[PDB]
């Protein structure tokens, strides 16, 4: 018999999907490592050559964990000395080398503890954050002009984001922006003052005597938020004024009414910015279009090319507005927003005009805008055989919108389902990326004809290692709940037998806009619980879950911790009526927002699960943070949702959990969700007198990411399933 | 078919010990509290009256904590809203009730939060200690004096401890001691202005939005130490107009040239004080004898009156140097130290000469010195039998060493091996207090002829209960190291068959001058699992422990972690091959010391032990107090100790747990063995790779002693043993 895909295999790696990362340096030339050299790729004809020999840094005397060149390809930046932060942030140190010279520089270094860097759009110049200030360099071996000297740690963060900015508003550790040909430097500057802090343990290396205390401005939900100011400076002034002056950018009035969050900024043209600004009651939204003015030096946001965002039904956006994309003379742009239907679309805006047209429609969705050139828009959605958790990208002629062409859907329509993709610099060529239900697959293409030019990587080393594994097969499809399609996926066991009653695991997340239902190949933990101890897995996207349209996605407004939690709980009873589930053996499972939902579920006293975990969960909503929590719950007040951020906690259902086996898991050093989360639930369940299991990870964050506590905590995990369903 | 001991009736005390706790108020009588109500009993006739009615305070308003009569008997002292610190430390509000006039006290209060307060011995007036300085209230109903000013919140200290000084100096919070007549107030002052703070989370009721920071300062092995000072106040001579002159009293010159601690103070006489001063390296000590100089107002202690006591095989003392016992005119006084045979035995000093005379010696130890008079010094020891684990009241005339009488041995040697005493002021009475092997018994006694005057409490009523319980034996015996003789104990199932295999828990401790077998009868969890699950309990005391003299104490010097793991593993490989062990079904626990034992046992690859369970384990000995730390290990520093203290770590043996299963539990406020230490043996497990059972207990101390937690995790540790042995 044919070997299983096991747990050693998961957590050793032994199957590994290979990837092509390019990185376009032009319309027509790519990046590649290969063997630790660099190459640089011909799109057109497939030739390349060696960019950097792998020889290149032997005696650099650090190992260098990632490098980035400068547009015009005349420096490579060098990044060593990575230490993470949150989940994009983080520490390092950097060199410069110049590559005409074959030369590293010496001079005027980048300075240790250097917090972002970023080379100019055009050219070679450098941004830099070093202390919570901005340092712009003209050329890389000269000096640093200095832009802010307000920065403070904790305190001011001139372009870096705080901590809820980075995990909740951004997406990305840098508030730096630069305009398209580098004269200006636009900056969010964010003030801390009177945040309050998260304050945790790490006790490091055994050698540290006494454990530092981590201390974080975080605000949880109803608390003092960061407040913020916008900046744009012209760097092309910097070498002929002793000090350049930041011109300030004001928020609208409608804003500056009450707490507000900057939210996006896209550049439009050399001379021309666009801000989106977001209420603290995330449901209204404000978009400037700002001109500079030559003769005065300064910014000014005409109040007739403002654009207002707001929803009646829920917050705005998925996770926040929506950027726009602007055509090349900046007067008009294509934004993804809501139709009055509830799908998510896209629309066509004069910047001076409010009412806009949606050139796409239908009962599907928009899921990104990947490039515009003067004659098409090329996007990705999920509109291919009315399957949600499929992508496929498209182009939409701008002067007929009814010509539009699928240039995925049918290159490999069994093996590929789920793409995405990588345009060159002007478009003239893309890269298409399949994700599933097959392997991977990565394909080049030229957008003059639509061709295909070649297949990059196939994953044919990998098919033939799992030519001799009992793979599990994964099933996608949806079941009619009040005469609306909810999708689900199962992970199923090697021949798979309809006549047999086999152990179920719900495999939860169910957040706001998630989507666990879908066509992505995955070699994970639910792999080897199909394979190895024959486990169906099965995920669910009810009420709450996005790409289905609002309808769906803001069902549960105000009220999280019900629909979606209710709609898990009866996705397990639709299971169990299939007939090849063993009602006695159902499980649930969830990490980080799945893990509330899964604490949920076995507190509800539904009798449906003999069993479940809970990683890094959410346990009540005060203590989660603000951007988030708020955007979905409102605000924790009388006035407003007090009573169901009181009602939706986990503590509340403790005597519940008397029905079932739980087991409980957090990192101790967890900046997202706080170990006080846990802490909180497990205090309760002593407190009514029921037994449990769990498990702290010493130092880990939400993650739990690093390699030992990973393979131990899937080991432990696995251990408690096995005994919950008695698999010897 | 008659029940056995449950878990339920260990966690719910179904079978109460009662107690017969008196509070001798003069040579003749003594308080002991009925039915809410204070009685006064008369030694020779036992005969009562009521001192205080239950009702007197029925609308007082707030539940009264606990009481405190003044000498005179004129006034109580109120304690209510008591709040708990550390192991000793609370702080609390006070009203003084006048037990003549029958009223509460208005005027001048005891302020709120006070944290130590305490009667003159003779009278009534009163000291207490409120924000770390000294009042002192010459009367109940008038103002307080106040003594000290310098008080200030984690950095100076007047007139009670620290947090090392509580726990491991003195074992109290006060630091206050009045002259035998109340005339003077010693105080020590202490200053922890440069020591380093332990800092943990605090999460509190679900309601609290952001975890608090306990910060405490806490020397560790090493680290800066608390100074300290030594005054005395004339409590006569106090001033309305006037603040009070504090004198000082130095210590001596061979202390001043490094750190040092004071480690006793006792009153000789009105004007006569003896000070003990310990060096931080604890194998030094000197006492001080100081007397008034009235025409001065100075404390004068001559260097003549010196006494030195070093120990050359380990630190002194079995925990700090032990308490003098002076004689009526304070000329000379009795002290428990050790012999030249390292047995601790009584030596009788003369205040001004060098040499002591012992008056007891053997192959056996004192205890404690109990009472003095002019003819006879009681003391408590082990010399019966030759038990160590026992312990009886003798009497040694003064006049004659030759005559030692036993005063309990020969009461009823079946049910009592283990006495403590109680005597009235002037040694006129003694209550005896047997603790086992029999259920505890309580009698009263007069000096003169040593006449059985009473039976006060016989708990025949348990005995009653008890006979319908299948109740567990106990066997005290020894076994034989290297020619040592070495004791244990086994708590053996009911019905014991010694032709059956039962599996056994070795039950250990094993701290310095520790002791596990003894004839004390105990109702506790091995109660329960020996009667209910037929496990043996055992304990062995080896290498370290007390009571059997400095050859087998100080085996252990500057070596934790070495002879007592050992020991432990000897023992239960000798268990394992008595007829009655099964050899595949024996495992370890203990908690705080007993937990650093038995991960270090569960890490040695002796390949002896199943499983086992550590409850708040040290792990690493860099991370425990200076005080208790460095008195066995010396200094952690490359010139003195550190390499032992770098390989006495649980960290260094986590491989080694690879086969076995093993539970860690910590609580999360743990103020003593800081979480860090768990935390860090978790985190050294997890990167060998090595599974593991935890436990984490939300807002728990050392003691995990809140009902609930209590409860739950010998709940959670009864499953894993009951798993471990595979009994249903
Ligand atoms: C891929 O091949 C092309 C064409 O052969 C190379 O482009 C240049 O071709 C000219 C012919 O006029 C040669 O003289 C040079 O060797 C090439 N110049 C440069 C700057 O590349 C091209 O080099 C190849 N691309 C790569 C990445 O190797
Ligand atoms: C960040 O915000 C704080 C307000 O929270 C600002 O601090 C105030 O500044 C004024 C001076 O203009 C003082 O008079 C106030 O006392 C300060 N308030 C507090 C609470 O500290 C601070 O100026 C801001 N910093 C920047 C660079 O914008
Ligand atoms: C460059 O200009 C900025 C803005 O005018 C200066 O920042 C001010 O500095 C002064 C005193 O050092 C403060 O009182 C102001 O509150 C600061 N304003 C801002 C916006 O930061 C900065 O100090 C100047 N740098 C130099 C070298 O002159
Ligand atoms: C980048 O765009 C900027 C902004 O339009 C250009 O700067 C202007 O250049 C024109 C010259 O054609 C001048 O009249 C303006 O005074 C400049 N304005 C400012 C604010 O600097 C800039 O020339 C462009 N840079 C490059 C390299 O093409
Ligand atoms: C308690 O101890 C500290 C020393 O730890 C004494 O404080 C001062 O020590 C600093 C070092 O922190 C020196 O600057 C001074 O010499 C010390 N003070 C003085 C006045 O000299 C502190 O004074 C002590 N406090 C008490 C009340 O005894
Ligand atoms: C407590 O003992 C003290 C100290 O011996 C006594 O105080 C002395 O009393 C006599 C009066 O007979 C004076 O001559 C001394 O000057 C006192 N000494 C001091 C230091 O005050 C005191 O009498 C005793 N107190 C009681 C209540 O008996
Ligand atoms: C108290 O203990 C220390 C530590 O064992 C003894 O220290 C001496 O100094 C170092 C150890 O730190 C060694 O080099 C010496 O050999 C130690 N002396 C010995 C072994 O005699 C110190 O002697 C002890 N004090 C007493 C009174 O015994
Ligand atoms: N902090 C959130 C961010 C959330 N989003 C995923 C995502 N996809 N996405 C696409 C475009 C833009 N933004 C986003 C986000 C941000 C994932 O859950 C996180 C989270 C939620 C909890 F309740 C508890 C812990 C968490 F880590
Ligand atoms: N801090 C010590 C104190 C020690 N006690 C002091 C003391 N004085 N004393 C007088 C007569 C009889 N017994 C004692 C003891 C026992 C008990 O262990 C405690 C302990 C040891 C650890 F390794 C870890 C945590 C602990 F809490
Ligand atoms: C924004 O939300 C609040 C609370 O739900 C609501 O009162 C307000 O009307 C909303 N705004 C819009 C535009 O619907
Ligand atoms: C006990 O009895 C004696 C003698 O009868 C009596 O005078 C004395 O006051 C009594 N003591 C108490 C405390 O009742
Ligand atoms: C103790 O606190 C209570 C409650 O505030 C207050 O009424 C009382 O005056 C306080 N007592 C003293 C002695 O200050
Ligand atoms: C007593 O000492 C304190 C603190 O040094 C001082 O503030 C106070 O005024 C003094 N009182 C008298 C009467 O000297
Ligand atoms: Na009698």
């Amino acid at each position: 018999t044919r070997k299983t895909y096991t747990l050693t295999d998961y957590l050793k790696n032994t199957y590994r999907l290979k990837l092509y990362s390019l990185r376009w340096i032009s319309d027509h030339e790519y990046l590649y490592k290969q063997e630790n050299n660099i190459l640089v790729f011909n799109a057109e004809y497939g030739n390349s050559s060696v960019f950097l020999e792998n020889s290149t840094f032997d005696e650099f005397g650090h190992s260098i964990n990632d490098y980035s060149i400068s547009p015009d390809g005349q420096f490579i930046l060098l990044e060593y000395n990575y230490v993470k932060q949150w989940r994009h942030s983080y520490t390092a140190s950097y060199d410069i080398y110049d590559l005409n010279k074959r030369q590293l520089i010496t001079e005027e270094r980048i300075p240790n503890n250097t917090q972002w860097v970023t080379w100019s759009p055009v050219g070679h110049k450098l941004a830099y954050v070093w202390n919570n200030d901005i340092y712009v360099k003209i050329e890389p071996n000269l000096p640093s002009y200095r832009i802010t000297w307000t920065g403070k740690e904790d305190i001011i963060y001139n372009g870096i984001t705080d901590w809820v900015y980075e995990e909740e508003v951004f997406s990305a550790y840098s508030a730096l922006w630069w305009s398209p040909n580098g004269t200006f430097l636009a900056y969010a500057q964010f003030n801390d003052t009177e945040v309050p802090l998260i304050e945790y343990s790490f006790y490091s290396d055994e050698s540290l005597q006494y454990p530092k205390t981590v201390r974080v401005p975080y605000p949880k939900a109803g608390a003092v938020n960061p407040t913020v100011k916008f900046f744009v400076v012209n760097t092309d002034s910097l070498s002929s004024v002793t000090n350049a002056t930041s011109i300030q950018i004001t928020a609208p009035a409608s804003m500056l009414i009450g707490d507000h969050y900057l939210c996006d900024v896209t550049w439009a043209t050399q001379e021309r910015i666009s801000l989106q600004w977001l209420r603290r009651i995330q449901n209204y939204s404000v978009m400037d279009i700002c001109d500079y003015d030559e003769s005065s030096g300064r910014w000014n946001c005409l109040v007739a090319r403002q654009h207002i965002e707001m929803s009646t039904t829920g917050w705005v956006g998925r996770f926040r507005p929506s950027e726009p994309h602007f055509t090349l003379d900046g007067n008009s742009f294509y934004k993804i927003i809501s139709n009055e239907e509830g799908y998510r679309h896209i629309c066509y805006f004069q910047i001076d005009k409010k009412d806009c047209t949606f050139i796409t429609k239908g009962t599907w969705e928009v899921i990104g805008i990947e490039a515009l050139t003067s004659d098409y828009l090329y996007y990705i959605s999920n509109e291919y055989k009315g399957m949600p958790g499929g992508r496929n990208l498209y182009k939409i002629q701008l002067s007929d919108y009814t010509k539009v062409t699928c240039l995925s859907c049918e290159l490999n329509p069994e093996r590929c389902q789920y793409y995405s993709v990588s345009f060159s610099k002007e478009a003239k060529y893309y890269q298409l990326r399949c994700s599933g239900p097959g392997l991977p697959l990565y394909t080049l293409h030229s957008s003059v004809n639509d061709k295909g030019l070649r297949v990059l990587e196939d994953n044919s080393a990998l098919d033939k290692m799992l030519q001799n594994v009992q793979m599990p097969s994964k099933k996608l499809d949806f079941i009619i709940l009040n005469e609306t399609k909810f999708w689900y996926q199962m992970i199923l066991p090697p021949h798979f037998d309809k006549s047999k009653k086999y152990p179920l695991l719900l495999d939860v997340y169910a957040g706001p806009c998630s989507q666990k239902a879908d066509t992505v190949f995955r070699l994970n933990w639910a792999t080897y619980l199909a394979s190895t101890e024959n486990i169906i897995v099965a995920s669910f996207d009810g009420r709450g879950s996005g790409y289905q349209g609002d309808k769906i996605m803001h069902a549960i407004n105000r009220r999280l911790g019900t629909f979606e939690v209710e709609d898990q709980i009866e996705a397990a009873r639709q299971f169990s009526k299939m007939g090849f589930v063993d009602n006695k053996r159902i499980a649930i499972w969830g990490w980080s927002y799945g893990g509330y939902v899964t604490s949920m579920v076995l507190g509800s006293g539904s009798g449906v699960f003999k069993c479940g975990i809970a990683v890094a969960p959410v346990s009540r909503w005060e203590y989660y943070d603000s951007v988030y929590t708020e955007r979905y719950m409102g605000l924790p007040t009388p006035e407003d949702n007090l009573d169901h951020y009181r009602n939706s906690t986990v503590m509340s259902r403790a005597e519940n959990f008397k029905q079932v086996e739980y087991l409980l898991i957090h990192g101790t050093a967890d900046d997202n969700v706080h170990f006080q989360q846990s802490a909180q639930i497990s205090k309760a369940l002593v407190d009514v007198g029921v037994d449990f299991q769990a498990m702290w990870y010493t130092d880990e964050d939400h993650g739990i990411a690093s390699s030992t506590a990973h393979q131990h905590i899937y080991t432990h995990m696995s251990h408690f399933i096995k005994q919950c369903f008695s698999l010897p």
